[PDB]
């Protein structure tokens, strides 16, 4: 066996968005940026066709609600993409069409920059300001909704991949 290497730190913080407009300095509270490279994971119900080619785009970078807090405990046009640490929180949600496999530098440590003592601590999310281009996005795998499952048949790796580490 072999022991893992540490992950390569951008100096952009938001070096992963797919809407550079994002305003780093609105943000609130003071994040606490991931420093981790592993995979991270993103629910959603669109496609594999659009996300392959647009990546993740927030709804709104410009008067989206840019306080984390506010943004977790309140669903509101926000210019964060949401992702989480863990791989089974597909089985959680319902409805959402596809469990999204993701390579990206950074994002925003939701428990560590809000305390992990809030209802949806258990989503253990992290934030990307101005989401998430397609060049961070692995692949997707369909999910059964009857049995909370993946198709893992039925996974597909986006060609617009590119490893980083």
């Amino acid at each position: 066996k072999a022991a893992a290497p540490a992950c390569p730190r951008f100096d952009d913080p938001v070096h992963a968005a797919a809407d550079p407009r994002v305003d780093v300095e609105r943000i609130t509270p003071d994040p606490v940026w991931r420093t981790t490279c592993g995979t991270l994971y993103r629910s959603d119900s669109r496609g594999p066709a659009v996300v392959f080619e647009q990546g993740f785009l927030p709804k709104d970078v410009i008067d989206g609600q840019y306080d984390i807090e506010s943004y977790v405990l309140v669903n509101q046009p926000s210019p964060y993409v949401a992702t989480t640490y863990d791989h089974d929180l597909y089985k959680t949600w319902y409805k959402s069409g596809y469990n999204y496999y993701i390579d990206a530098p950074g994002g925003v440590d939701v428990n560590k920059t809000i305390g992990d003592r809030h209802k949806w601590a258990d989503q253990v999310e992290v934030a990307f300001p101005g989401g998430i281009r397609t060049e961070f996005v692995i692949g997707v795998c369909p999910v059964d909704k009857k049995t909370r499952t993946e198709k893992m048949s039925e996974c597909v790796g986006n060609p617009h991949y590119e490893p980083w580490h």
